């Protein structure tokens, strides 16, 4: 069981998919899990990026179907751009592709800004891009959460095997959220399932961004991780990598492991095997 | 097993304690942890509360001590109130007693009226006063997390037995963190590690509450969930209860499982086990 297969195991990751069948299984989940909860639907952020296009059209089919087998669903789609966003267009694509029950967009720019002004301010530093950006990212989460609270809704993570291996996401930020329909795909599996739906190829061959710094806006997840998605979704498909990737990978990864837990207390073993982590 | 039995042995709780010993584990666990992630030191909210000023103080013994032991660590405590808070002079005599290295006031209300301000002006209602409530506890992780990231802080968590049993906490609000000292610990037992330690009476024996509600601030925790903290108490370090008790404690628990796991996705198995989840 080398560390790779470890990854997979743990990650969930199918080394070949049928899409059609994964897609069944994916709107199945949404549908069984809203079931059990009593929620009235769901609610997800859609950036334009593939992988909220591809977990809101998820959504919009559970919430079809659920309605199709008598029940009462909603879906609400919500745009989240900090100011006017980069590549709004791709946003609005994605939205045509998903066709939400509903379809709200909240800037959060007088929020995030409140925050870094107040910090600044009382802590007599300012934040850095970074940091800001992470406030970016939890106060979309708690846009999400707000909306889904006042009506009723579960909050649609975007989380798969891409990001997770990394550990790429916000900690309570995006990566909280309720419900997770992209568990273990890779990349390119998610590529795979846009193509079976049907998704204009605009929104799978769109450079994958976070989109949350202010210097470095639609920065290449790429460019910041320094692997490719080509090799991580080969090293997640069990494929082999040049050695050097390989390892890159797997510090990333199990350094991250906080990032795929809930909180630590004494009683858990994932942080006392672990040679270290960084926050 | 019984029900009962089975949270007992989840939850961690011992039924019996040695409140010098559990504080020693407990300083031992902040400092194994943080050492293991590089990280600078703690930061955390004092709210004047019981569990914030247990966890506090746990925390200042731990960077001293780590410190002591030839390292470089700092402790920060951070008043996050809403406006004015109520209670003010109990958090003032927290901070006293904690004696932390350093300690800042952010007001979140800045931060959060421009949220809910937003909130109404795009989605033509208004967040009720439980949704706003919850916004501030997120606003509150917010900025721990901002100035934990700035000065290369870790995030405590105040969650115990007491409070996980019945769910109650914010969702990636308070319950969002990085280390968790009090786990385990039932809220008569968080009582004995303060005294201990010496503080206060005023700082034990004030009333539990979250105070999230603009309409009811200082809310009792014991009024919203209908279960005494001594019954909770009871029916955690295993002794007996009312039927009625206990069945409405465990329901609570069951209904409540999705806030204490990571996202669902479908491969997990707890929430195709439970009768019923509620968000
Ligand atoms: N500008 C945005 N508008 C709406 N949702 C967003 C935005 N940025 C991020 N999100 C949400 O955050 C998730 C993760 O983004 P990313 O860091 O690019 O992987 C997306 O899948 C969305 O659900
Ligand atoms: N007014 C506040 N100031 C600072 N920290 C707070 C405040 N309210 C809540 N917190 C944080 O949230 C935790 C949970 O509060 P509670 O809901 O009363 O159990 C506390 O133990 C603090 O760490
Ligand atoms: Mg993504
Ligand atoms: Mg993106
Ligand atoms: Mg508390
Ligand atoms: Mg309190």
């Amino acid at each position: 069981m080398t560390l790779q297969e470890q990854i997979m195991k743990a990650l969930h990751v199918q080394p070949v998919i049928d899409p059609k069948a994964e897609i069944r299984k994916r709107v199945d989940f949404l549908k069984d899990y809203v079931k059990k909860t009593g929620a009235k639907g769901f609610v997800l952020g859609i950036s334009g990026g593939q992988d909220s296009t591809l977990a809101g059209r998820l959504a919009q089919l559970a919430v079809e179907e659920i309605r199709n087998e008598g029940g009462n669903a909603t879906f609400i789609a919500v745009r989240l751009p900090y100011k006017v966003q980069k590549d709004e267009d791709d946003a609005q694509l994605a939205l045509q592709f998903i066709q939400a029950d509903q379809s709200v967009a909240f800037d959060i720019a007088s929020t995030v800004d409140a925050f870094s002004n107040q910090y600044e301010n009382l802590l007599d530093e300012s934040l850095t891009d970074f940091n800001k950006g992470n406030v970016k990212a939890r106060i979309r989460m708690v846009t999400q959460y707000a909306i889904g609270g006042q009506k009723g809704l579960l909050v649609i993570g975007t989380d798969h095997a891409a990001e997770a291996v990394t550990g790429f996401f916000t900690k309570f930020g995006d990566g909280g959220a309720d419900l997770l329909p992209l568990t273990g795909l890779t990349k390119r599996q998610g590529r795979a399932l846009l193509q079976e739906l049907g998704a204009d190829e605009r929104l799978y061959l769109k450079m994958p961004t976070a989109d949350l710094l202010d210097e470095k806006p639609g920065q290449a997840d790429e460019t910041e991780l320094g692997i490719t998605y080509d090799q991580l979704d080969d090293y997640l498909e069990g494929k082999t990598v040049p050695a050097d990737v390989a390892e890159k990978i797997e510090k990333r990864y199990t350094v991250s492991e906080h990032k795929r837990q809930v909180p630590a207390s004494m009683f858990d073993d994932w942080w006392k095997l672990a040679a270290a982590l960084e926050h």
